[PDB]
């Protein structure tokens, strides 16, 4: 009898890559200006109206991750954990998470990607609204041979996907926020390890590719998808953020921000949220949204 | 007999502000990253689909960016010139640009006004698309007391406007960039010198207000709208620049870009322009603009 | 000899959520975790045995990291202080590390970095009685302990953040101690903001006419971490340097290693499991690499 | 005594449309002019007659930003460069400039910073005889003249932008110079790529056993500015260090006063026409601080 989009954000090792500042703690809870670099997958998920989100991290994050936010009630989530023993490939979020989909449609987020501009709402909606197939974004950028390349033929159709291929067809990269419908579970399953040993997303992608089924909108170039990969990048990610919030008075991916206007907590439930912060310019602006319209 | 909107640059004296930098070359011939400031302004004027620009600079700074820019021709532009003797404020641009508006439509943008975001095209659109009365914009900024700042009411309309109020009556902060029917020239004779002496854009635009006849959009915290005011934000803004560039190998505010795009050149145009430029990464971004498909 | 505190104190709320369930002190200034600049620091002044005080909850965090230093040449040990009652109070929860020996203590977000650095904290350490500080001249002083100069470059006063600083010289967070200090501590009044401060031991030391104020002068960079723009700006600079210089700031394994605290064969042993990053590259390449 | 040049040299279309009727070495390192840079080295050196080489197009807007530098108490002369054919051109252009005196050479765009830096240029200044070079441990040193040392520091061979490099150790655009320049400059053959290159006028030195090759150690920056990216972390160090300090690096007036070559009424008048900014207010605070 009938009378709905879960969240998964992989938030997993990035092994010794960013040592030794990630010696200390994980990548996705190092801080982005001045918030943990999850707090921005976490409001991109929110934007797109998920509320029901699972986290995968190491048996040793978990922990750290769940103090961090605990089971999302406080912001109107229902946020679970699960642990990834090991750094298997970005499509193991699917088997790993197979219980918590359930029958339902998915949305995967890497937790390390940070994503900004106008109507980012509006971008996302239109992805979680197809309710068949999945739904990609690709964006232009400088270095496509780091991520999934997307080839468009000259009428604008998605004609092939490449992991990392060493000599990219476009500069279009798939970005790591990924939309999936009910089938995504199945062909997970299905999914032989690659030639370096990953479950990988980009065949995912590829099947509903094969089948007809995927959807590639366009980010455009007046939106930022920023790179927290190397110390150099999340220093640069870090200088966006505080610009942009500096400029305006406003801040980029607030948790608690993204719950009021999403009307999943009310004005109370955000004055005690506010009332421990009140001390710092972060508690001080959840109390200023209180009064203030912001369009 | 019957069988169009004229552009005005405001690239005036910033005194000694900036000094001593500002001693060997005007604010707005300053690079932002890898480009002359007043290359922004320009490519916003030309994404709003204005083609006939003055410029208004001072006489020593005139043959400065005569040198740099010409007659506009090389981009599908006409570029003309008018000296501002003296800096006594904004709305002085309509009457030194008097006959260069004639009895047609205009837009007036500061030369150092950086904007960026995602269908910026569109929002510019909605504005000189409203062919009687003028078009604003409205930004949320920290330090409002630095601007035009709007009042609105509860249900959004525009009530008061007010020049660098010591106590502001909103975080939004009225952008540099406007939008004028063939009234604004009658309106700016009739404007009396402020306290501080300065004929100022806000009277304009409060008269504006009074007929009824203003229209305040609202620009999104997705855009954007970044400060030159100061060395700090200037170095900001490159910064800001140097980041979305480097992560996308796309360029912002390129204006033979935006002429290509606008099919005001074509094709052999933009290989010509690129030629003296082949042995830097600029020209090097042109020729590639000749071959490659950018959304 | 002289024994070494890092005072990796509470910074309360003002840095959450970034801080949230994350020791601040723990968070990194470009590559590395910020109490490596602090540590380094100590490490060049010569300094082996270092006490980390830090709150309740973040002293573990430092242990589980650090561990007893023995991988670097150091002997660390760890106390907790259970309330930001004060920097003065690194004295009284460090009286037993301390015991009769000399001392120095350096705040847990401050970062230092100029040409004979190593000297200037060398001459510091050498000097056996009275205390040695270093006046930096700064924009805001009101922010710090402000030293008072007399037109012939004598220290005269010591203020705590005064409303109307007497002078631009700020007293930065790096402090050298004969065998007083403990009971000088000890006999502190807290002040009306209800801090034992680390100025009123300074000041104590000056009353005696033994407080040494050194210029770190304006070719040295002495960076704060407070906020969130300053640790930024931090990060900028360090990889602005770095990234010029293919040499690395605050680097603890570089330090033991010049000092001679670790050897070759255990350097190589530290740089194994950071091979594949470009932290350990760097370890290996200091093996054969003659640097001035 | 010893004369300075600067080579405030073409960088063709590179920097272009930045540079596009703007020269390069006008463009701004934060808050002042980059040519305020090299300047402020040649006169934190003592030097106080300097020869101001740049192209047909932006020799005359150095001299109409600078005159003749007799309100700063410099000697400023100018000459032309027609044509980018090498660095070692400056020799030959500034021959009746050098006359019979010792020289130094700096480059336009290099930027440097650092404790004792006035004494690590005394003495390279002081030394009468053959000429002096600075050797700093770089990331890329394929960019740049590369000193190979021996096992026991001494150098024995230099060569410019090799694809192999022999060492990290580059030579910075800083370069002293006895009454031998001119002639070694003159018997120079181009290079294969169309230069004379200053490698080959200090290998010639070196040949002789008459080049001093100083380390300059890592606590100092040199900073580059060939590149947007690099002239904006120049812009970001020196603001930082500005910002944190309340000083400013590189303010020629500032380094007049001090080298005593203008006095103060003479600074308060350079002050007036810059009050209303923070840079005349700098100056006029700079005649009642004392600054160490
Ligand atoms: C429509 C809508 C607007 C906003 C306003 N908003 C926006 N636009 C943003 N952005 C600037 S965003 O859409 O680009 C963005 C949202 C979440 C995470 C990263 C970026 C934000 O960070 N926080 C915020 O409250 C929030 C919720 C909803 Br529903
Ligand atoms: C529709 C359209 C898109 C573009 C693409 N484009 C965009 N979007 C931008 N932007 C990132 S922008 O719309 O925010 C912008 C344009 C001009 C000046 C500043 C920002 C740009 O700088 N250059 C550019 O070619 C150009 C012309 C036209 Br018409
Ligand atoms: C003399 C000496 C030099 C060095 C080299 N050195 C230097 N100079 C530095 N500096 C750049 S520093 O002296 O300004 C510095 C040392 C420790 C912590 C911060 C800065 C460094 O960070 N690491 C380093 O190995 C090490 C130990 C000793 Br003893
Ligand atoms: C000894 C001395 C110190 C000073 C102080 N000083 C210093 N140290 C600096 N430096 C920070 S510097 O010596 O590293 C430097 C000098 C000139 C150009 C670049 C950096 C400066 O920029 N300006 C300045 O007035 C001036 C003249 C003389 Br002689
Ligand atoms: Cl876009
Ligand atoms: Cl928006
Ligand atoms: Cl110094
Ligand atoms: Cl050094």
């Amino acid at each position: 009898h009938h009378h709905k989009r879960k969240g998964i954000i992989l938030a997993g090792g990035s092994g010794t890559r960013l040592h030794p500042a990630t010696l200390a703690i994980s990548k996705q809870l190092l801080p982005v200006y001045d918030k943990p670099m999850i707090y921005y997958p976490l409001s991109t998920l929110m934007l797109a109206g998920i509320r029901e989100i699972l986290i995968i991290s190491t048996p040793q994050d978990t922990p750290r991750f769940q103090q961090l936010l605990g089971d999302g009630s406080n912001w109107g989530l229902d946020l679970q954990y699960a642990v990834q023993p090991s750094p298997d490939g970005l499509a193991q979020a699917f088997l790993i998470g197979e219980s918590f989909i359930g029958n339902d449609l998915s949305a995967l987020v890497l937790g390390d990607n940070l994503y900004y501009g106008h109507d980012f709402h509006e971008l996302l909606g239109s992805a979680s609204q197809r309710q068949t197939g999945a739904s990609v974004f690709a964006y232009h950028v400088l270095d496509p041979e780091r991520y999934g390349v997307v080839e468009f033929d000259q009428g604008g159709k998605a004609i092939s996907l490449e992991e990392k291929p060493l000599e990219p067809k476009s500069n279009y990269a798939v970005t790591g926020l990924y939309f999936y419908d009910q089938q995504v579970v199945d062909i997970a399953r299905d999914l032989k390890p690659s030639p370096r040993g990953e479950l990988e997303i980009t065949d995912v992608n590829r099947a509903y590719l094969e089948r007809g089924q995927l959807s590639v909108e366009i980010m455009g170039r007046g939106y930022a998808w920023l790179d927290t990969g190397t110390h150099d990048s999340l220093l640069e990610a870090g200088q966006f953020i505080a610009t942009l919030e500096n400029r305006q008075g406003l801040k980029v991916a607030c948790p608690e921000e993204i719950a009021y206007r999403q009307k999943w907590i009310d004005a109370a439930q955000l004055e005690k949220l506010a009332a421990p912060l009140a001390k710092n310019g972060y508690g001080q602006y959840l109390k200023r949204l209180l009064t203030e319209t912001v369009y």
